[PDB]
């Protein structure tokens, strides 16, 4: 019995969180009460099966068992539309095809917290419901959401209400708290999404060298052995995490928090604080700590994979475990250098080990690796060195914008609302990174831009209309940045003609939050871009702060919602015609 297996291991609490997370991951657009009930049965059925684990239906796999359940709501589908197919199959393609139509971009409410009162009302007039209220919504918009990860959010989202509801300012309590969750819970799941994409786009293989390259720059004082023993492990959790086995997941991510816990010492002396504590903060906890000390008496990473005689032998006896081994070396001595740049360094020394190896003299030709090495060190300096100093010369609103005029130039046919989501968070990179010194930047800056460009992979994947976001986002995980960084103006793209809807907006604006006045006003400097990409000097940032006064001045003159359809129809017309 595997129910009863997980159930055992995880404790009746984490079982129900993410048997909920798991339904809501797969079907979406279902109600909240249809999941509850749901969870319950199967909670229900998973006491019988702990009790006797030779109960009728208890040696099912889980899928068998979950994707039962879920089709007793989901086979009907006018407005569910097509996950009844998926229903129509049995495991293991059900779960392939549950897998397959999970929605990155559901058409879903677009999500408002209410006032504090009214939710420590809720909070205290049913604790259980409002905590799987939590999970439910952010697991349906985030159907990649990590699910060990999603249960320390909700622990401390339910802490927020237990300690700011008692305050005697409930909001200045609360604010703060439910503000950084949110932050953390978006920059969270786009890591996880890329965790995924890697293992279900590009294969595992591309996720052991992620790993190793990570985890070498982390616990740079451990064996090789040491670290492959935790990229396996680290490997096979998120290989079930993203393949909707939640349990397991979570059950394997404990075991390997308890293992580097008690393996301290071959690790790192990083890891003290995260060892005392319960064990959700611990997992968190390990999976981010800081970077422990560099040895002192590293030999030439040159000596073992360039100088030395017996490199064609080496790698030949063993190619995969000596280029990891090359990676593991060479990251270690590196946490100045983003992950994928060191994965880009690894995949050169790989080809080169190739054709070297066969030709003429071995030794010769593979002696100027370290020179091919050179210009993809330096490309990324360069660039995370020049977005810095325009960052700290614009900030953030306006280095939002500029990127915004960038990435539209760069692939116009690309969904208005995205481009919107991915220039944001791309000018993120500056408050984020640049803060740091330069040997912290690149993989701050580096690895912070390969998850959000992932983001436009994704969005855009849905329904292609751009040949270049394609090709891009298929050839090289590793090279996606400078694929997108090598893009320039698209010539091809002729530009879209204004019309009387794209532009006329209503009243509701004035009462709009900082926050949103900003993301409208970036929707509509995209537009300006698609409408004509060329010309576009600062005759762009002279017709979209005519756009700012014209929204300011008309929303504080009185006007009963009128100056806006009149003074708005105009502007849409001089602003093209300029
Ligand atoms: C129609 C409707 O009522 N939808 C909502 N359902 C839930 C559970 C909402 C919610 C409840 N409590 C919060 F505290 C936040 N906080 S938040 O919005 O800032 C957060 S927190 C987080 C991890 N993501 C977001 C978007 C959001 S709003």
């Amino acid at each position: 019995s595997e129910v009863a297996h997980r159930f055992k291991d995880l404790g009746e609490e984490n079982f129900k969180a993410l048997v909920l997370i798991a339904f809501a991951q797969y079907l979406q657009q279902c109600p909240f009460e249809d999941h509850v009930k749901l969870v319950n049965e199967v909670t229900e059925f998973a006491k019988t099966c702990v009790a006797d684990e030779s109960a009728e239906n208890c040696d099912k796999s889980l899928h068998t068992l979950f994707g039962d359940k879920l089709c007793t709501v989901a086979t009907l589908r006018e407005t569910y539309g097509e996950m009844a197919d998926c229903c129509a199959k049995q495991e293991p393609e059900r779960n392939e095809c549950f897998l397959q139509h999970k929605d990155d971009n559901p058409n879903l409410p677009r999500l408002v917290r209410p006032e504090v009162d009214v939710m420590c009302t809720a909070f205290h007039d049913n604790e259980e419901t409002f905590l799987k209220k939590y999970l439910y919504e952010i697991a349906r918009r985030h159907p990649y959401f990590y699910a060990p990860e999603l249960l320390f959010f909700a622990k401390r989202y339910k802490a927020a209400f237990t300690e700011c509801c008692q305050a005697a300012d409930k909001a200045a309590c609360l604010l703060p708290k439910l503000d950084e969750l949110r932050d953390e819970g978006k920059a969270s799941s786009a890591k996880q999404r890329l965790k995924c994409a890697s293992l279900q786009k590009f294969g595992e293989r591309a996720f052991k060298a992620w790993a190793v390259a990570r985890l070498s720059q982390r616990f740079p004082k451990a064996e090789f052995a040491e670290v492959s023993k935790l990229v396996t492990d680290l490997t096979k959790v998120h290989t079930e995490c993203c393949h909707g086995d939640l349990l397991e997941c979570a059950d394997d991510r404990a075991d390997l928090a308890k293992y580097i816990c008690e393996n301290q010492d071959s690790i790192s002396s990083k890891l003290k604080e995260c060892c005392e504590k319960p064990l959700l903060e611990k997992s968190h906890c390990i999976a981010e700590v800081e970077n422990d000390e560099m040895p002192a008496d590293l030999p030439s990473l040159a000596a073992d994979f360039v100088e030395s005689k017996d490199v064609c032998k080496n790698y030949a006896e063993a190619k995969d475990v000596f280029l990891g081994m090359f990676l593991y070396e060479y990251a270690r001595r590196h946490p100045d250098y983003s992950v994928v740049l060191l994965l880009r360094l690894a995949k050169t020394y790989e080809t080169t080990l190739e054709k070297c190896c066969a030709a003429a003299d071995p030794h010769e030709c593979y002696a100027k690796v370290f020179d091919e090495f050179k210009p993809l060190v330096e490309e990324p300096q360069n660039l995370i060195k020049q977005n810095c100093e325009l960052f700290e010369q614009l900030g953030e609103y306006k280095f939002q914008n500029a990127l915004l005029v960038r990435y539209t130039k760069k692939v116009p046919q690309v969904s208005t609302p995205t481009l919107v989501e991915v220039s944001r968070n791309l000018g993120k990179v500056g408050s984020k990174c640049c803060k740091h010194p330069e040997a912290k930047r690149m993989p701050c800056a580096e690895d912070y831009l390969s998850v959000v460009l992932n983001q436009l992979c994704v969005l855009h994947e849905k329904t292609p209309v751009s040949d270049r976001v394609t090709k891009c986002c298929t050839e090289s995980l590793v090279n996606r940045r400078p694929c997108f960084s090598a893009l320039e103006v698209d010539e091809t793209y002729v530009p879209k003609e204004f019309n009387a809807e794209t532009f006329t907006f209503h009243a509701d604006i004035c009462t709009l939050s900082e926050k949103e006045r900003q993301i409208k006003k970036q929707t509509a400097l995209v537009e300006l871009v698609k409408h004509k990409p060329k010309a576009t000097k600062e005759q762009l940032k002279a017709v979209m702060d005519d756009f700012a006064a014209f929204v300011e001045k008309c929303c504080k003159a009185d006007d009963k919602e009128t100056c806006f359809a009149e003074e708005g129809k105009k502007l849409v017309a001089a602003s093209q015609a300029a």
